[PDB]
């Protein structure tokens, strides 16, 4: 492990900050592991998961994608782009979902939290697909304080690649939900510059991105289609101990870059 470990180190080290790594290989089993059980901020990643979990109740509730959603002006809240413009009419759960994982919609987010119980129901959807590491405490904006210390809006990159591979590759979500996920993820354009960086432009990637906007505090996670081979799945978080460090696209690609070559 000293061998796998060192260049992440490495890499955390020049950032300033720390970095947390899990890739899984799910043809072979293989992983790479870096504080792959340490907490990490989710950030706006969360948004992911709560659009899984919309797309799971629906499994159990005919017809929910379709509700409609009539807000008010105090449903908005800061980077609430697309929410921003249907004020005047509304937007169904299906349409919100959409936004949340494709512009990380700050609104829709909390419009669907709402739908779902609040922070804890999204939490307790996690529970059930067997994932005991994420919790959402709070709503936005507050969930992005990210303060050193503080395991509340958490998970570890372990948790998130493991439930990420339940619900885009295993049984969770049945096939046109799943699909659906799916290709939320694989047309979000928030991600460029991270893990989609370090994959070659042939294979195709979906992902989710979150940026707190403070401590150095950033993350994206993936699944990976490689051409006619096991699709992989992998979690890149960051964090800094000061409150102005900036975070860097540059070290999640790197250290994306870094588990992607280590799989084997
Ligand atoms: C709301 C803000 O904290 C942030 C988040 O939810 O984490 C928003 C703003 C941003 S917009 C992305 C800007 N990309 C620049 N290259 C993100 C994200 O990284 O997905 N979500």
């Amino acid at each position: 492990t000293n061998l796998v470990a060192e260049p992440f180190a490495k890499l955390e080290q020049d950032f300033g900050g720390s970095i947390g790594v899990y890739a899984m290989d799910t043809g072979s089993g293989a992983t790479v592991s870096y504080r792959a059980e340490e907490r990490f901020p989710l950030c706006g990643s969360f948004k992911g998961f709560l659009a899984a979990a919309v797309l799971a109740r629906s499994q159990q509730q005919a017809g929910l994608l379709d509700t409609p959603i009539r807000y008010g002006k105090n449903a908005l809240v800061p980077w609430s782009p697309i929410s921003e413009k249907y004020l005047t009419t509304g937007m169904t759960v299906a349409e919100l979902s959409a936004a949340a994982v494709q512009y990380s919609d700050n609104a829709a987010a909390n419009l669907l939290l709402k739908e779902l119980g609040g922070p804890a129901g999204l939490t307790a959807f996690m529970r059930s697909i067997g994932d005991t590491t994420f919790r959402l405490d709070r709503w936005e904006l507050e969930l992005n304080s990210a303060i050193p210390g503080d395991a509340r809006d958490t998970s570890s990159p372990r948790a998130v690649t493991e439930s990420l591979q339940k619900l885009t590759l295993g049984s969770a979500l049945a096939a046109p939900q799943r699909q659906q996920f799916v290709d939320w993820l694989k047309g979000n354009p928030t991600g460029n510059h991270r893990i989609r960086a370090a994959v070659p432009a042939d294979w195709a990637v979906g992902d989710k991105t979150g940026t707190c906007g403070v401590y150095g505090t950033a993350n994206d996670y993936a699944v990976v289609w490689p051409t006619g081979r096991a699709p992989i799945v992998l979690a890149v978080y960051t964090r800094a101990p000061n409150k102005d460090d900036k975070h860097s696209e540059a070290v999640i690609a790197a250290a994306a870059r870094l588990a992607l070559e280590g799989l084997g």
